[PDB]
C-alpha cells in the first residue's frame, strides 16, 4: 500500500510563527531601513526566503548579485515606512488593512514589489 | 472607511515558491548532513526560518547560540528526513504500507505532532 496525508492549513499555521520569528527578531538575515522624504527612518527585520516567496522583485534582490551573509541592511527609497508595514505584514500574515486614505499609496508599493494581489485588492476597493 | 483584504490562497503559493527556492539552493543557510547506520550519507540544503516553522525542534535548534551552518543529523534515515523536509515545504507525505512506522519515529524525534498523528492513526487500522 502507499499512505498519503496532507495537512491542509499547515501553510496557515507554518506562516503563524514565522511571524513569530520576526517580531522575536531572529533567524532575520535582511534589515529594511526605509527612508523617506518628509517622513521619520523606519526599520524592518525580516528574512529573506519569506520576502521572496511573495514578491518577485523581492525575490530578484536576494537571489542574484554578491549579497552580504549573516544580515544585510538594504537601504530602500520611494515608499513610505508605514507602507512597507503594509506589505510586510501582508507577506507574513497573507491579510492588510489600513485607513481609505491609504490605499492609494499602498498601491503604487504594491506595484513596485509586484505584490499583484495587493495591486489588484487595492483596485477592487476604488471601483 | 476601512479596507481589508485576505488573500486564502497566499500561504500556498508562497510556501510552493520557496520549495522552489530550495530545489535551487537560494538563500538557504542550512546544510543538513544526515549520517545513519552505515547508509549512504545524503545531504539536504534548507532555510532555518521554514524548518522552524514546522518543527517545534528544529525552532529550538537555530534560535540558541549566524549565517550558513552545516549540522550533522544522526538517529534518522536520509530518505524519511527528505520526506518530513518536503512535508515542510509541500505540507504533504506519501510512504509504502512497509515504512509508516519509520517516518513516524522520524516525525516523532522533530515534533511533527500532524504527522505523527496521521502516521499512528495508520497503525490503529490494521490493528
Ligand atoms: C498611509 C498610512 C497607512 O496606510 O496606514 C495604514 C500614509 O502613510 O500616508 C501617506
Ligand atoms: C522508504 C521508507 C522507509 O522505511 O524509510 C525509512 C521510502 O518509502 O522512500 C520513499
Amino acid at each position: 500500500r502507499t499512505f498519503s496525508y496532507t495537512l491542509e492549513d499547515h501553510t496557515k499555521q507554518a506562516f503563524g510563527i514565522m511571524n513569530e520569528l520576526r517580531l522575536s527578531q531572529q533567524l532575520c538575515d535582511v534589515t529594511l531601513q526605509v527612508k523617506y522624504q518628509d517622513a521619520p527612518a523606519a526599520q524592518f527585520m525580516a528574512h529573506k526566503v519569506v520576502l521572496a516567496s511573495s514578491s518577485p522583485v523581492f525575490k530578484a534582490m536576494f537571489t542574484n548579485g554578491l549579497r552580504e551573509q549573516g544580515m544585510e541592511v538594504v537601504s530602500i527609497e520611494g515608499i513610505h515606512p508605514k507602507v512597507m508595514e503594509r506589505l510586510i505584514e501582508f507577506a507574513y500574515t497573507a491579510s492588510i488593512s489600513m485607513g481609505e486614505k491609504c490605499v492609494l499609496h499602498v498601491m503604487n508599493g504594491a506595484v513596485m514589489y509586484q505584490i499583484d494581489s495587493v495591486v489588484r485588492a487595492c483596485a477592487d476597493f476604488l471601483v
